């Protein structure tokens, strides 16, 4: 198994993946903050304070009450300053012709500011084809949702295998997965795992949690995605540090 | 088989479904216009001119370049005047906690103006639970995506059966399906079918077309969803009439 820094140099690495892997090793972080807030001011204060601790900030632009493109200008400034990628967790899941417009246009202009987006594989490979027609020219990357954290997920068995095949057949654009585990044996592909908290539990609406040690160390994923475990804590900086240290040591101990 | 008007009176009918079925029979239309445009003025001019011909107007609010809530105020005026429902084709597909915010909040406030939304079933039933916590109090309905029109769709076999079960277990909120065919044997559930054109063909990004006669008459669906077959035509009113008459006669001939 190669280090993040060595993976960043793999022949077939995507440029977005390489940038990410380099800053993960430089900063000793494999934590993605899920900035699940409705106020721009809170999003930006979290991005600034937690920026040094994270490799990535995941957004849901469609829950921000006071979205403007200028908010995203301010977010990019912070991402550049603190060195993290922006991942819009849009979960594109329509026909190719529709998702291209959803990605490029409308109010959000997601492709203009998001390094990464993700997509469901259920519509077939046209979802990726449509996105890639916007995202390739804009030097973006995409993650495919191969497994989900929620109770009753149907992203298992042959579905997960189809996501892996689709990623591998569109490596020009697809840089990895949302998954609960390592699903691809090719080290050029990132594995990002949500449903992460230090303590056992879940929410009232089907979320299920596993620890950083479980998903990075035992299940072989690369990056933890953490929302409420950080966001709901009083001191979100120390919470982010706890999660960072957990995920980083789990990664180190798997490299041996 | 019962008429749309009789289905509107079924004991277990949802109020949104009943409203829809009543206006379908009153107006002799089972056509849903897919208003896949980027300008508010065009959306509203289409809604006004085509309103008499349609039972429903399907939106992708996230491709509208000049979205405001006032545009949607103007759309509701037209929907009330001409008697059609508004369906936001958002394809919610996240954990329950996330989709509740995506449905109620952000810039779009979808639940405030959309009679209907839809969801993928891949995350498990928490997606429906989350939506229903916003949509039940707001007297809304939801469609579950049981089959898709696109090449390579994984919404087949056990996946489609899971969508049907999920709908049937959440009949307080779920009023039907996006599907290619009748998938539920319970007449209280609407079947809406996209991927419809009069002529054979497809697009460059995995869309596949079948005719109104095929999907309403042979496959037993209720409503056709038509975008480019109308939107790209020169005379969109006559195109809508062609599709309306096709879908309506196919429905009549299946009732015998
Ligand atoms: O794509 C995601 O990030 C995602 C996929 C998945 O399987 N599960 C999942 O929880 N997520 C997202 O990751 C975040 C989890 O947040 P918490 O449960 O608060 O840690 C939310 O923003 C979800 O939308
Ligand atoms: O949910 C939908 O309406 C949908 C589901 C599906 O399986 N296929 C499908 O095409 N759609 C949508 O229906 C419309 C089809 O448009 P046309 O291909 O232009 O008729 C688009 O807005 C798609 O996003």
């Amino acid at each position: 198994e190669l280090s993040f820094g060595a993976r960043a140099e793999l022949p077939r690495i995507h440029p977005v993946a390489s940038k990410l892997l380099r800053l993960m090793q430089k900063k000793e972080t494999n934590l993605c903050l899920s900035a699940d807030v409705s106020l721009a001011r809170e999003l930006l204060q979290l991005a600034d304070a937690l920026g040094p601790s994270i490799c990535m900030l995941k957004t849901h632009v469609d829950i921000l009450n006071d979205f403007t493109l200028d908010v995203m200008k301010e977010l990019i400034t912070l991402a550049k300053c603190h060195e993290f990628l922006i991942f819009e967790d849009r979960k594109f899941a329509d026909i190719g012709n529709t998702v291209k417009k959803q990605y490029e246009g409308g109010i959000f202009k997601i492709a203009s500011w998001a390094d990464l987006v993700n997509a469901h594989v259920v519509p077939g490979s046209g979802v990726v084809k449509g996105l890639q027609e916007v995202g390739l020219p804009l030097h973006r990357g995409c993650l495919l949702i191969a497994e989900m954290s929620s109770t009753g997920s149907l992203a298992t068995g042959d579905y997960t295998r189809a996501a892996v095949r689709m990623a591998e057949e569109h490596s020009e654009f697809v840089v990895g997965f949302i998954s609960g585990s390592r699903v691809s044996m090719k080290p050029e592909f990132l594995h990002l795992t949500p449903g992460v908290q230090l303590e056992a539990g879940g929410d009232n609406l089907g979320q299920q949690y596993n620890s950083p040690q479980e998903v990075i160390g035992k299940r072989g994923s690369d990056i933890i995605i953490v929302g409420r475990g950080i966001i709901s804590a009083a001191d979100r900086l120390e919470a982010a540090e706890m999660y960072r240290k957990a995920a980083w040591e789990a990664y180190l101990s798997r490299l041996g």
